[PDB]
């Protein structure tokens, strides 16, 4: 079975920070799952004091494809809970800075956490032997160390850079790390000779686009801002922040030529009278107004690349290696590998059969084949032939 | 004469970042000054492309007490300019991150900068021997190293934490460092036995208040946000940021009990629907609505302390040592020393006679006496008697 690690520590002030993934795995479960989480995930449902959370909004639930769980849905699974006493102790060891504590959680081993994880996993006979893989929504060396000791893999699974409603939902699934420490570039370098894609970058974009593209004033430079306390601005940012990204761009452009888009999820917006502030209804319309795009490691950087815009990527991220290739054909081949083999159809990373498939480490050809089968499900070979044919069927339907 | 160091490097994207201090020293000058700066400070006046800067707004000029300089005003002084080629090289050595480059400038020696400074100071005979002291608006180990070699002191001078129109204008003057690395606590520990002030914290506040206090709904916790790229959020913050300060407070209070005030100077404001956002006309009205106040190292933390509010200070700053005393009488005595001896009447830090006075390192009693003489100028002893009498004359006039 699966062992799904969803830490309860409220590093950013919100209880059950990864609730949506708990609900998604519960809703998709065709077998019993082991959940390694906190009591907050179990007690938020009934609380009826948190019920205004976005995870309970039927529009969010529809976009992500889940329904709230019932006593019946939850009874099928096993739950291990981590205590908060360790969280308070963790904060005490990082000058009571919750964000620095989160950084340590993401990037360093925490031996006291490893001990509690080991204890929980040993709390009942047979729990460990029935674990086929761990799953984590973020990097966590503590868990990854525990997994080595036990001989288990760790799939790092997260929502991907292309999301509904603009795009088909995608997910990350990476055995080495998610956002930071990823294996996308390594996987591509191993199979790059198998990719001969007869499509442009914009064609790859159009395959994943689920809406009519927005209507076509240009700004020399577009600046993508991110959520200030998302893990990849804490740990994988190469020290850059929204404010230093802005300063970076100002070294190269006068303010009249800068267009800044705040992240709709950020707690902060921009003051109305310094820069030109983007007000597009989505990030695609924003980047279409820009001649070149600057980002730390936002998902929007991938959108910029795929629409052919000169993009600067200052942080670490899964897609950066696409942008570091010289040839136009090489960039397309890398993008095609990224989109059809590295990224996973979102629902499949919650499907136990697909997860067991990936746990066998199959060939890139088989992975691409299973993804295209899912993407083609409602439609009326080698690897390139599969991708080329898939693009062509969208070409005329 | 004075040697006034005003670096031209646009770490935050703005040319001549310390223009106001250039104009203030020029306007107040009763003798020839040596300016160590950049061409941008000399070429911004006529540029008439920057003229919308706040340094040119007559209301700002009045608040800070200066007028724009003329060809005549500037002719009296000597100017050494630093080249930009070093700035571009500096950026190249810190991953092209201007904010990290600014951090290095503030906190580390930069040997190539020391060489250019030495070269400029040697560029004309007799320049060095006529320097009585350096002045810098910020910490700069490069300059401070040069000064040691040459046998010169470095006065660190900056606008203070109490400013017009709410308060009498104050300034910092610190031989060791401004904001970070300050000598306020050290100076107080040396003279603490001389302070026996028969006044409350609120009385000290009222002495510096220049307006009728705002009219008296309370929030359990007020959160002071700062300018995201001010030096003391870059270098003296103990790694805290606005966003981690907010997370810190959320570990202790639910959002309904938090009141957040953005810095009017910040480029960012808060989204309207997460926290309760303060909209007070000034920071005093904001802290009056709060039962306890949280800050990294804002000037507003001093206001909170002086109005008697429980204050948490997470970064390094000049006033923190006041907040770390236990006794109510000890806190008043430290505050009185801070306000009357450490802080300087703003205009005096631009007055060459006062600067030569301080360069003699006089006793705390003489310093307090000169400050009270300035504050008392428009009014119709030992150290405590001077401060007590000064407070009492405000008591009835
Ligand atoms: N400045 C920004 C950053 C992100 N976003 C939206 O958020 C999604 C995820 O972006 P991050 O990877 O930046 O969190 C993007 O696909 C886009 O839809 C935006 O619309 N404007
Ligand atoms: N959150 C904040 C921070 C500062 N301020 C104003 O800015 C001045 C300087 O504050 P900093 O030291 O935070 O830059 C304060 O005296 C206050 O007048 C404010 O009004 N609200
Ligand atoms: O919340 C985070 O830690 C982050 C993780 C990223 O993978 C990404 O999901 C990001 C969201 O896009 C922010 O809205 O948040
Ligand atoms: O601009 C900065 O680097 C800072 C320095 C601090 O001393 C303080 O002056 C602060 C201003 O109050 C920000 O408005 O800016
Ligand atoms: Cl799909
Ligand atoms: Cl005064
Ligand atoms: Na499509
Ligand atoms: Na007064």
């Amino acid at each position: 079975g699966l062992a799904v690690f969803l830490p309860p520590y409220p590093f950013r002030g919100l209880k059950a920070p990864y609730l949506w993934m708990f609900y998604k795995y519960l809703h998709c479960a065709t077998d019993s799952i082991l959940f390694i989480t906190g009591e907050d995930y179990l007690s938020v449902t009934d609380d009826e004091a948190q019920r205004a959370r976005w995870e309970f909004d039927p529009a969010s639930m529809a976009s992500l494809g889940y329904e709230l769980p019932n006593a019946q849905s939850m009874a099928c699974h096993e739950y291990l809970t981590l205590d908060n006493a360790f969280y308070e102790t963790l904060l005490s060891r990082h000058h009571h800075d919750p964000i620095k504590s989160f950084s340590a959680f993401l990037t360093e081993r925490i031996p006291d956490l490893e001990t509690e994880l080991h204890a929980l996993l040993d709390s009942k006979k047979g729990i460990i032997d029935q674990i086929d893989t761990f799953i984590s929504i973020c990097n966590c060396p503590s868990l990854e160390h525990v997994a080595r000791t036990l001989g288990k893999e760790v799939m790092h699974i997260e929502i991907g850079p292309l999301r509904a409603p603009m795009y088909r939902n995608t997910a990350y699934l990476d055995f080495a790390g998610v956002n930071g420490g990823t294996e996308a570039s390594a996987r591509y370098e191993k199979c790059q000779a198998e990719f001969d894609i007869k499509a442009s970058l914009g064609d790859l974009h159009n395959y994943f686009l689920e809406v009519l593209p927005p209507a076509e004033t240009h700004s020399a430079a577009g600046v993508v801002l991110q959520v200030e306390d998302c893990s990849n601005l804490i740990a994988y940012n190469h020290d850059f922040t929204n404010i230093s990204l802005l300063s970076y761009v100002r070294q190269r452009y006068e303010k009249e030529d800068i267009l800044v888009r705040a992240h709709p999820g950020s707690l902060f917006r921009l003051r109305d009278d310094v820069f030109t502030i983007d007000d597009s209804a989505n990030s695609l319309a924003f980047i279409n107004q820009c001649n070149e795009v600057f980002t730390i490691n936002s998902s929007v950087g991938l959108e910029a690349i795929l629409t052919g815009k000169k993009t600067t990527v200052l942080g670490d991220c899964s897609y950066a290696f696409i942008n570091e290739l010289a040839g136009a054909s090489a960039t397309v081949n890398a993008a095609a590998f990224y989109l059809f083999s590295y990224l996973v159809p979102f629902d499949l990373v919650f499907n136990q059969e697909y997860l067991k498939f990936r746990l066998g480490h199959p060939e890139e050809r088989e992975i691409v084949g299973k993804h295209i089968e899912f993407y083609s499900a409602d439609m009326p070979h080698s690897l390139s032939s599969l991708i080329n044919e898939a693009i062509s069927l969208e070409h005329h339907h």
